[PDB]
């Protein structure tokens, strides 16, 4: 019973920080068999406007330092991929995991490692956005700490920290340096875009909190086409057969037929939550997907 | 910038988690040098009015089945401290961290280590409630988990999972195997008694909100005892001396004199948030110690 924003355990990744230095940038890596994986900008005061390709030109590999722990690792080879530094070390990491890189889908959650000087400080939960940012929680010095999810024995790692933006939301890449949404690695103005509620996840909270005896708010039904009427006037995704189905084993172990509960949320949407609680929560949550739910209440 | 519940990085407590099963029971537990602690509920159909003295009289060290991930351990010796069991091992955990036992205070937070089968699968950060239970997520199986905070390299345990009560929130001991509270290891109806809001980790969370941009519910001042009566009226605990002088940093980074955020926190009291949010909350959050608020915005 009970139900909390729930983080994997670290230790797999935790084996796998490493601190990279170059001139006086240092920030996070992530040592995989013998290679390192780090933000671009470790080679950046140029952060205004850099030609990456020129200034990383004038570096070779022994200007970038690569401290694990209290190891020193000796860098052998150095390339770029799209916004991520790729180092070549003489080593291979004997702590990696089994491990994949994967591109989430907006909605999609991870956990995030959050690191400083390649040394570990917390982790945390939360969810790519629809608009490609995540609302994390990072510092100066955090760039490089990684988001990834576990299945089984293997880590799939998804996300690396590149940015804050001046609203406070953040940025980053997926790990072959592709930045997920329309953002730059240039200290310049950038746009994030209308964010949206994930509308399944808030669907399979509420099919938590039916789990867990929180179930106040069920009530009517709808159709699938009037449901995302209302899902548009307040800026909820649009409800997909795609969404119905991975609800499935959720409703088939509540009993609560999908579009019953999308039924509630329409009513929770159009009301307010009236001064209750759900999950302990007086706001929609939608950082938990289906996947969450299960694996928490399973 | 940003402020999430964060737990502490896991893996030197994953290297730690056992299984260990008597009879048909099992359940999770820790293995510190040569010494493995978990519930003595182990031993026991037996949990509605156990003798436990009695029932571990019918035990021997070979009855006790001890697995670290595939390694099976020699149990060369047991005993019985408070409510917990201590098996002594014929191997020292190599992966023993440096660590200590520590009885936490009510409102002092810890990160939890969920575990089934000796395997660890979620991390999450709670308080030690001022009734002395935690509002924790844990299913059956999940007994001998356990909380901890992390100090640099040390490892300060403080929880391990006993009871979940009928209403939901659980029970547990500190490594001696002293419960918090007045809660015993036996399936019969326990009160928990009225619990309280912890009033010197709300404002905590105010000062981080502070920090983070979140400014509106900035406005007058207060006494210490006239903030008291208002604590009072709304079951939040008193405020003290004490706790004015945890929260001297908060107050000289931000410039927000302690009492002056005291008349905040009683003005939010008497008139509620107005369907506004703070930090992404829409109630006031409790369980961020002046330590994790630091911590965090440091
Ligand atoms: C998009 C817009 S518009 C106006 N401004 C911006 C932000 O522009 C950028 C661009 C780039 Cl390419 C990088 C950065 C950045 C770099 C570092 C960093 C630098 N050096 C180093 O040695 N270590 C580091 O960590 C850290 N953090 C940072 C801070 C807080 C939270 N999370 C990340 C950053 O945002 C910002
Ligand atoms: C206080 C009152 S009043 C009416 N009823 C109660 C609860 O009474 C107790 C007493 C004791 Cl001594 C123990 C238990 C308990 C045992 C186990 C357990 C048993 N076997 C095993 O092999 N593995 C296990 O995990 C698990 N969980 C449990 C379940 C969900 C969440 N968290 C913990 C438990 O609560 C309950």
């Amino acid at each position: 019973s009970g139900f909390r924003k729930m983080a994997f355990p670290s230790g797999k990744v935790e084996g796998c920080m490493v601190q990279v230095t170059c001139g006086t940038t240092t920030l996070n890596g992530l040592w995989l068999d013998d290679v390192v994986y780090c933000p671009r900008h470790v080679i950046c005061e140029d952060m205004l406007n850099p030609n990456y390709e020129d200034l990383l030109i004038r570096k070779s590999n022994h200007n970038f330092l690569v401290q694990a722990g209290n190891v020193q690792l000796r860098v052998i080879g150095h390339s770029m991929q799209n916004c991520v530094l790729k180092l070549k070390v003489d080593t291979a990491n004997p702590k990696t995991p089994k491990y994949k890189f994967v591109r989430i889908q907006p909605g999609q959650t991870f956990s995030v490692l959050a690191c400083y000087n390649g040394s570990p400080s917390g982790v945390y939960q939360c969810a790519m956005r629809p608009n490609f940012t995540i609302k994390g929680s990072f510092l100066n010095g955090s760039c490089g700490s990684v988001g990834f999810n576990i299945d089984y024995d293997c880590v799939s790692f998804c996300y690396m920290h590149h940015m804050e933006l001046p609203t406070g939301v953040h940025a980053g890449t997926d790990l072959e340096g592709n930045f997920y949404g329309p953002f730059v690695d240039r200290q310049t103005a950038q746009a994030a875009g209308t964010d949206t509620t994930i509308t399944v996840n808030v669907l399979a909270w509420l099919y938590a909190a039916v789990i867990n005896g929180d179930r106040w708010f069920l009530n009517f039904t709808t159709t699938l086409n009037d449901f995302n009427l209302v899902a548009m006037k307040y800026n909820y995704e649009p409800l997909t057969q795609d969404h119905v189905d991975i609800l499935g084993p959720l409703s088939a172990q509540t009993g609560i037929a999908v579009l019953d509960m999308c039924a509630s949320l329409k009513e929770l949407l159009q009301n307010g939550m009236n001064g209750r609680t759900i999950l302990g929560s007086a706001l929609l949550e939608d950082e938990f997907t289906p996947f969450d739910v299960v694996r928490q209440c399973s």
